[PDB]
């Protein structure tokens, strides 16, 4: 009935019970936030100086935007967290020049693990729907304050990283995108307005650490290096690699060839399935119409079929059944069988997102005038969402290629996020097949699947890495950073990217997205304090 | 495969102290304003340290007629009060609210502390006899400083007797129902059922050394005062400021509740949910039910019903011949003083669309176009029937507010459920007569949450960069001669007109110290306030 | 005047020179012709070595019938993973327990498999038809080795290193219905792995003796409330949990949720395919169902009792031609004929919805019931047991098709979720003597709080000691007074024998990490010429 209850029944040396609090370094911290000087030399920058006799060290810096007051007509949204793909360029410098800096889409990916930041840089669905303005003096969007958390190496270990001013003023310049990359709109949105009218409205803060009799030693800095490669190049080659701590690797897709408009838009909701969802639902109001006799307002070039009896539609070898409920007697169900057609030939393969469709049941309103879609079974995936409008009315498409009606491609938004990877919105398509490494003539690694992004998303624990070599495994700060280095007698100065993409048929629009590879370098400096703050790299 | 240097790929195993660890669970003893307070005593020969605090409480079994549900994260919300002492005194305390605020960035312990659709959903009681809720045990995570670095910052008991007293909430704070719930009975019949559990470490031959401890102060400024003082501030580590509604002028009593989801969006979602039965009416002629000061209009032909320059466009299908669609224009209003501005919740609507259903004669719902808000959902039923209203106010059917729930939650922040609206326009801190800190963003609350890797944070002013346990913590030092030896808050209020009801509910302003103590275990163990 | 610590600058320190490589190998395949893949690790430059990854191959899947992968397919191929070198075995683990291990890692339980594309209930419709595309999965083979990077690595002493992965049948990792041809599958299905590691080329390696905790497992007999781990010297944790077995069924499960994996939508999805046979819009009495079913007309009120339930069914756009009818048994179980009655129909309490002429189908709308996961989780095996005085399953032979068979290898308690705590007490003795007792699972609240984990185990601790920089505390046997063993006694807890749960049986697992000195030997040695 009752047990026995006896504690500890299974029972030189270093104390685990018990420290020396060692008594630290005489300090105060201090928030302390700055207003910045603007510069349109017409590219937007804000500069921020510090000079102080109190503030003996820096790190975490956070910049402030406030967002205003949007008005007028048409559909407007700001892109997800909007104050990082704000950030064209940020540079820390002092009187011997640049400490460290960054290309904005490298910070951004820095801090892509770091929820809280992503959030406070303006994540929400007040500021990521696409709102509408239906009279001229409606508010589309509220005034807003944006965080954006300027990730440096002086954040890595607090006080012991923070970045220290040898009685050297410091100067922090944040280069902006235009407003076109942060903002998706209609073209009923007046955007010419917007543009002449918007100004970015800086403010840096940072924590300031007076420090009291300040013993400064020598460190290390890893400074980020991005090459970009030619359009559609399947090469990259960083110069003057020294003693590098590590590599990355990816694509972006360049839409110079299209006028950069999208048929949907999930807005806040930022799932693979919310993109296909928003998609599905932009083409079912031209996919599935009733009508009392042939419906109207479609290109001739339109394929639009009355539903059998059956309800089964066949496109070729495609069955597509649609069924709905409440349909009046003067009228029929009418299905669009060519919503977006792309062919090369005029007897090639056709890719018609009409034939993705394969079940779509629903109920007429009468009180609106309008079906409401119940289920819809489709095969609609996330390359099919971000396929520009232009690709499927293309020269090498023979067809007219988009059949929908005028409604809906007004409905159509100016997407310029200047910080998408792969084809799609997601970056779930991979298209890399193979990576290859050189350090000068000689070939460091190479691989035929994804291993080295496999081990970047398992060490850094995220779930959006990229193909990543890494050369340094020692704890940071407290040790000298480990590097891959140089050899210039024998040519090893230099490292060489080369990607074979993965293949695809002709007649899919995503086919003619063009390509970038990047390639980013983290280069090992030191940092002396000599005549002020420097940096010089290692070699 | 294709210089003195510190070993990275090998390292000395070092010996450590021999200890044996032992989860350790006990039993209390109850006691009872009539606050139910638990005790739990702590001493064995054989514990020589212990950290890892962790209460569970046995929930009972819920019968009878009603609505009733659990707040979120029930456990801490229990917690009034924790206290940590020996023989010659406190060693450590915390205020409730306090030890849920230092666990809000951790998931598993929320979810332990009772965090589930069982829960936290709104049950109903059709009978007697019918259970609303089975019983449950919960698990509360008392994070102490002890946790930090494991063993190295444990608590060490030197031969002395250690007390672990838990001050309850009443059972009212935990606790969602409405006016169909025998909360009378089941407030008599609730017991605490507590029991501590504990890491304890059997340790030979312990080598004890002085260490540290940061301690939470926690004042509350005068109801609606902007301005609060925490005195003799000696060694602070940090300075939290934030705001809590006070619902003392209600009966607390809320339209809607969303109960296990809890995102901003399914708090909205309820709200709407409640009151569209009473929005859109299928009628045969007037609708019925509704009080005199109700103006409900019959739906025109084009759909559009126009509230003064609001227009509402309503569409209902299969509406059977005989009847009729109807919209409530004011179904919540208020207004301080007649012919001046009206704050309408019908209002806040401009698309409805739906069917009616024949077979159970109620209108199904498929589309609302709406601007409802998350202040909207936390507005308090008396502040719609307040006496600065000039109108009725609550022009809902009986039925509706039959269904009206009772929210006492002890931990809610800012004037909304979910802490969305800032009213803190401005931030003064002083230290003595000098300025410390201002602010007019939250650039504090953007710190505390990066720093603290949280998304539920607060104005904190952290003074302590320097690695816990290891160092001796960095603290803003005072100076009694020239004054400065207390924290003075400022705070100024954004507002909400004096015609939204919100303006209404009454703020408490919170200031939270952390200051520093010396632990020392010289006959007992013993804290002494750095000074 | 006070001596200070600096917390402004460190003296950066140099490390021991080396460079890293990801290095990927093809292994050898063997053939109870239980597949096995070895791979060996033998070079001049690799001196260390850590993080190993094993990749799988997973084929095109074509033909008829229903066809999806278990959630984290890569890890439920794994049967066993062994490390050895000339002198034996380093470190070794079992499927499960590895799986157990990465739980608490999202990435790589989402590299292993974990996506709509392979978890997901697939369709053929034609013998060419397509129902999984080829796919590449990733398992994080997490060793002790990844604690502490560099510091932690296996070093590798100018010996081979051997790693052997056994794998698990492909019925374990694979969900299908009866139409779908498993017997080719099982035939044609051949395991594709490679392994990658991150290796070391270190300059002048200092190697220090270490050590390594492995961990060792004991399953009880079926449906005995206890299991022992002997010989217990030097153990550093404890743990236990439970399995059930499932060898007295055929596999079958009415539902299951697909890649969406939660407790509501299990139940969601098992709700979804009884609600066809549950009300039917009929013209007469409805066809296709048992003679032992009793499908009931619904009255004028749409209230229909059985017994003390009472269920609201209210169909809109109903045919006069035809009426709503309630199946008032679909699921019954019973052991005595005036005992209580299983049944399922009456778990629910309100079903509406509207009938839809075009497609001569009720799409259903708001469900008020009481379904819970033990019931998604009983096999179908169990409605037609010999045990039950009913018929038991009266579906339609339509729904009866689209039955499951699910093998998950790494099944937890009575449930898909591990949701029911069916152990009401826990005791722990080390000998004679009682070491650990309770009752509810405040070990599982530990381990889920210190390995900050939302899926954990019933968990004892005794090491608390930071890992590769000490030496692991653990709790030491006394041979002399018999405490060299580690006894587990459960107290489970009661169900009802007209409750189908009851005929799954269970099996105790206990858990054991031994601590093991990881030493490296060097020596002269002589060998005579023969
Ligand atoms: C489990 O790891 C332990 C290994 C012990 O083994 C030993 C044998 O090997 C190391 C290694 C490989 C290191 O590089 C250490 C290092 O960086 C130190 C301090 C140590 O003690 C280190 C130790 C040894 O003691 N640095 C410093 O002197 C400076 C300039 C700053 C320190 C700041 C604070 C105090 C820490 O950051 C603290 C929050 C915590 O991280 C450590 C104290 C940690 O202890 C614990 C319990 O976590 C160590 C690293």
């Amino acid at each position: 009935p009752t047990t026995e209850n006896l504690y500890f029944q299974g029972a030189k040396r270093s104390n685990v019970f018990a420290v020396d609090s060692q008594i630290p370094t005489l300090y105060m911290p201090q928030y302390i936030s700055l207003s910045g000087v603007m510069t349109n030399d017409n590219q937007a920058i804000a500069s921020f100086e510090i000079r102080d006799q109190y503030i003996t060290a820096l790190n975490h810096l956070v910049l402030s935007l406030e967002l205003p007051e949007v008005k007028g007509m048409g559909r407007f949204g700001y892109v997800p967290y909007v104050g990082y793909k704000c950030i064209n360029h940020v540079s820390i410098s002092s009187c011997n020049g640049v400490i460290w800096e960054i290309e904005g889409e490298e910070l951004y990916n820095n801090c892509i693990n770091n929820t809280i930041a992503l959030k406070h840089s303006g994540y929400s669905s007040e500021l990521n729907d696409i709102s509408i303005g239906l009279t001229p003096n409606d508010t589309i969007k509220e005034p807003s304050t944006v965080y954006v958390y300027i990730k440096t190496p002086f954040d890595v270990e607090d006080t012991f990283s923070s970045l220290k001013l040898s009685d050297s003023k410091i100067t922090v310049t944040v280069t902006f995108n235009p407003v076109s990359d942060i903002v998706i709109r209609d073209s009923s949105f007046d955007f010419e307005t917007f543009n002449k009218e918007f100004v970015y409205v800086p403010e840096l803060s940072f924590i300031g650490y007076m420090v009291k009799n300040v013993q400064i030693k020598p460190s290390f800095i890893e400074k980020p290096r991005r090459v970009i490669g030619q359009i559609n190049q399947p090469t990259a080659t960083v110069t003057e690699v020294h003693a590098a701590t590590s590599l990355s690797v990816y694509t972006k897709p360049y839409y110079g060839n299209t006028d950069n408009k999208f048929i949907s838009y999930p807005g806040y909701s930022q799932d693979e399935k919310d993109y296909i969802d928003a998609y599905v639902s932009r083409l079912l109001d031209d996919l599935v119409i009733v009508s009392d006799g042939p419906p109207t307002g479609y290109p001739e070039s339109a394929e639009i079929v009355e539903v059998p009896e059956d309800g089964i539609v066949s496109i070729q070898d495609a069955d597509v059944y649609v069924k709905i409920d409440n349909v009046p007697d003067n009228m029929s169900v009418y299905l669009h069988t060519n919503l977006l057609m792309f062919g090369t030939r005029k007897n090639s393969f056709i890719y018609n997102i009409s034939k993705k469709f394969s079940a779509i049941t629903g109920t007429y309103s009468d009180a609106t005038k309008r079906t409401i879609f119940a289920h819809i079974s489709h095969s609609i995936n996330i390359i099919d969402t971000s396929i520009p409008v232009s690709l499927w009315t293309s020269q090498r498409n023979v067809y007219n290629g988009d059949n929908r009606s005028a409604e809906s491609k007004a409905k159509d938004l100016f997407i310029n996020d200047p910080f998408i990877k792969g084809i799609d919105f997601k970056n779930k398509t991979d298209i890399i097949s193979r990576l290859e490494v050189r350090f000068g003539n000689d070939v460091l690694y190479s691989e035929n699947g994804p291993i080295s992004r496999i081990y970047n998303e398992l060490l850094t624990k995220s779930n959006n890495g990229t193909r990543t070599l890494t050369f340094n495994f020692t704890p940071k700060i407290f040790f000298r950073p480990t590097t891959i280095t140089a050899n210039v007698s024998r040519g090893k100065d230099k490292l060489s990217v080369r990607v074979v993409y993965s293949t695809m048929g002709v007649n899919h629009p995503i086919y003619y997205v063009q390509k970038q590879l990047v390639v980013v370098c983290n280069d090992l400096y030191k940092v002396s304090y000599d005549q002020g703050v420097s940096i010089t790299k290692i070699m």
